[PDB]
């Protein structure tokens, strides 16, 4: 069987807290008035919710209303508890109200409004300074939630709202977020394909906060190399092959050896043999101004197969890559 693993930081934060903090099933929802909000336009639809721009007609303030689908309506108590526990934290989306949608009959979450710019238009238009500035802002949010015993589990560009005009950032969609308990085996069907950590791809269930740091590394590689996404898998199996063509197969085998994991035998006919690549192979005339020795050292310390060997969010904030950022 697989060898157990524990987070190297914030290991026992939930073991000391009173049951009320992490026992989300026991939480009682204080429902507000849905008629306080007037829906303006549909912003988007996912497999778990529909998002709307709305107006709070009492104070004329712009808000965002997230109406959960019945499939996600089952684990509403987890998302509500997490959002309340993290409320006021640096760069964390602020939950303003919870109401009962009259049409879906499911809960609807009301949030503060952020004037976001499409990442497919922004993230790939930033300067070297701005990439460093916004990465530091994301790290503030990740260290905060990890210090409060929570894993985000869906870090990706679409989950980071940025008001580039005001230089304001918010980490959103805490629908897949979970409380970290040492020794707990978790569902590997989390995060979006391109941002899934190797622990998920090899079906290793005893993962931790370090999963968010792999996802952050994928975001950084895409920004500094101008390649969207960086690891472009056709499916979950091809996703691991794309990673192995860059990081090499020897360190992958060492990883699975260390944790006594048995790879799905379907990998025997698709993985092949690959040496680790130097990051200069991805540098070209169009992205060279975004690349520095500090950016490459930082990336090297996030994109590691071994989840225990990755920089934590606090260690990442100490990195020379951020020395140029005004604090
Ligand atoms: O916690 C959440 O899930 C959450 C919080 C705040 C959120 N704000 C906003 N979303 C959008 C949006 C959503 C989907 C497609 C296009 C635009 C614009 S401004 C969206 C979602």
């Amino acid at each position: 069987g697989p060898v157990p693993s524990r987070a190297r930081v914030y290991t026992d934060v939930n073991t000391h807290r009173p049951s009320e903090y992490w026992d989300y099933e026991s939480h009682v929802v204080e429902w507000g008035n849905q008629d306080d909000y007037q829906l303006v336009r549909k912003l988007g639809r996912g497999k778990y919710s529909e998002v709307f721009e709305a107006i709070n007609i009492t104070n004329n303030e712009k808000v965002v209303v997230k109406i959960l689908k019945p499939v996600a309506a089952a684990k509403i108590k987890r998302e509500i508890k997490i959002l309340e526990n993290l409320r006021g934290g640096p760069n964390i989306i602020t939950l303003a109200d919870i109401v009962k949608d009259p049409v879906s009959r499911t809960p609807a979450l009301v949030f503060e409004h952020v004037n976001n710019t499409d990442f497919k238009q922004l993230y790939q238009t930033l300067t070297d300074y701005d990439i460093r500035f916004y990465m530091y802002e994301i790290l503030k949010a990740l260290d905060y939630c990890h210090s409060m015993g929570i894993m985000h589990r869906d870090v990706k560009p679409h989950n980071v709202m940025i008001d580039h005009e005001h230089r304001k950032l918010r980490l959103i969609d805490w629908g897949l977020a979970e409380f970290y308990h040492p020794g707990q085996e978790y569902n590997v069907r989390v995060a979006s394909r391109y941002f899934k950590g190797p622990e998920l791809l090899v079906d290793y269930q005893m993962y931790d906060y370090s999963l968010d740091m792999w996802s952050l590394g994928c975001m950084l590689a895409s920004m500094i190399f101008r390649k969207e996404p960086f690891f472009h898998g056709h499916d979950n199996y091809d996703q691991l092959v794309r990673i192995a063509k860059v990081l090499g197969t020897e360190d992958l085998y060492d990883y699975i050896d260390k944790y006594n994991i048995e790879l799905d035998p379907r990998f025997n006919d698709i993985l092949g043999r690959h040496s680790r690549k130097r990051w200069e192979r991805f540098v070209h005339s169009e992205n060279q101004h975004l690349v520095s020795p500090e950016a490459l050292d930082f990336l090297d310390k996030l994109l590691r197969y071994d989840h225990q060997s990755r920089l934590t969010a606090r260690e990442a904030m100490e990195h020379p890559y951020f020395y140029t950022v005004v604090k």
